[PDB]
């Protein structure tokens, strides 16, 4: 559980990041599949995407990475009381697109990278373990979502 303060501190960074959601998502896409090339992979419609600024000029993957940080941000207001918007996520996940909860760890740091390396003032050493939580209370949940739709990974 996290307590008020830590979820303050999410927050308060997630607000920064909502003045460019596009270029946050673009950013966080593009850390994601140059650190773990395998999860570019689970793509098809962006595993033809070979350089960095064919990913910048991809409309399609930056329409998709604003959809992917809507879908987060609205978990993250939640503060923990989110299963109403973590299980249509599961469901897709877990029996369509095929996500294990590794490349969940792999989002998360590519999160935590992106976010450091655009907000240092606002995302230091409480800031940064205030995310990590939630990131990985949302892996926890997440993962029992999974199993209880029959799904190991
Ligand atoms: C914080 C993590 C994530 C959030 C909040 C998130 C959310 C979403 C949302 C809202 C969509 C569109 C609707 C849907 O299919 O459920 C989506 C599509 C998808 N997501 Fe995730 N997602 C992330 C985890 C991942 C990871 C780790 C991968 C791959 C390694 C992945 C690739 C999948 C795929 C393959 C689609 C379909 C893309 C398409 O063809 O349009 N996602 N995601
Ligand atoms: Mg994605």
């Amino acid at each position: 559980v996290l307590s008020e303060g830590e979820w303050q501190l999410v927050l308060h960074v997630w607000a920064k990041v909502e003045a460019d959601v596009a270029g946050h998502g673009q950013d966080i896409e593009i850390r994601l599949f140059k650190s773990h090339p395998e999860t570019l992979e689970k793509f098809d419609r962006f595993k033809h995407l070979k350089t960095e600024a064919e990913m910048k000029a991809s409309e399609d993957l930056k329409k998709h990475g604003v959809t992917v940080l809507t879908a987060l941000g609205a978990i993250l207001k939640k503060k923990g009381h989110h299963e109403a918007e973590l299980k249509p996520l599961a469901q897709s996940h877990a029996t369509k697109h095929k996500i294990p909860i590794k490349y969940l760890e792999f989002i998360s740091e590519a999160i935590i990278h992106v976010l450091h390396s655009r907000h240092p003032g606002d995302f230091g050493a409480d800031a940064q373990g205030a995310m990590n939580k939630a990131l990985e209370l949302f892996r926890k949940d997440i993962a029992a979502k999974y199993k209880e739709l029959g799904y190991q990974g």
